[PDB]
């Protein structure tokens, strides 16, 4: 039985927990998915191929910096998550996320994930950004951010639509196969 093991990680707030949710509840035959996600076993298929995907989540341990890193070992595959509602989310996809992971998990593929699409033309995002002199995350930061830090592929979704999440794991699990 195949099994890959994947860490999301990203900052707190960014929407790791709910698209762990929405991915789980999406498997046939239906199960009841928990609220938490530590080495859970989702099943996937993904090009005629039956892969058990070990989930686990960083969310609750993003200020842990000594023990969050106890959860990267045999990692096969990273998701790593920022806002598009948050450019603060997206710096520290290189100034936090990036050196870590390629720290604690060299050659390890990361699917760079820019996660609540639905918010990119969300008016009242908008205004509250504008507030920071700040915007939504355009695609072209996220796919130029992507090349920049050696993602496998970038990959934009949402949790609440559910538009681009089966695209996001099955990306994950190609690369975490290949
Ligand atoms: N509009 C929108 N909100 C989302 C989405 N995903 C998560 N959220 C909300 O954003 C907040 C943080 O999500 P969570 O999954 O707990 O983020 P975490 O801290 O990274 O685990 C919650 O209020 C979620 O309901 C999304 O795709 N779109
Ligand atoms: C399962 O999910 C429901 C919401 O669907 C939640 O109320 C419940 O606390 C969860 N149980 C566990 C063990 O995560």
């Amino acid at each position: 039985a195949i099994r890959k093991k994947l860490v999301i990680v990203g900052d707190g707030a960014c929407g790791k927990t709910c698209l762990l949710i929405v991915f789980s509840k999406d498997q046939f035959p239906e199960v009841y998915v928990p609220t938490v996600f530590e080495n859970y076993v989702a099943d996937i298929e993904v090009d005629g191929k039956q892969v058990e995907l070990a989930l686990w989540d960083t969310a609750g341990q993003e200020d842990y910096d000594r023990l969050r890193p106890l959860s990267y070992p045999d990692t096969d595959v990273i998701l790593m998550c920022f806002s598009i509602d948050s450019p603060d989310s997206l710096e520290n996809i290189p100034e936090k996320w990036t050196p870590e992971v390629k720290h604690f998990c060299p050659n390890v593929p990361i699917i760079l994930v820019g996660n609540k699409k639905d918010l990119r033309n969300d008016e009242h995002t908008r205004r509250e950004l504008a507030k920071m002199k700040q915007e939504p995350v355009k695609p072209e930061e996220g796919r130029d951010m992507a090349n920049r830090i050696g993602a496998f592929g970038y990959m934009e979704c949402s949790a609440k639509t559910k538009d681009g999440v089966r695209e996001v794991f099955e990306m994950a699990t190609r690369a975490a196969l290949q």
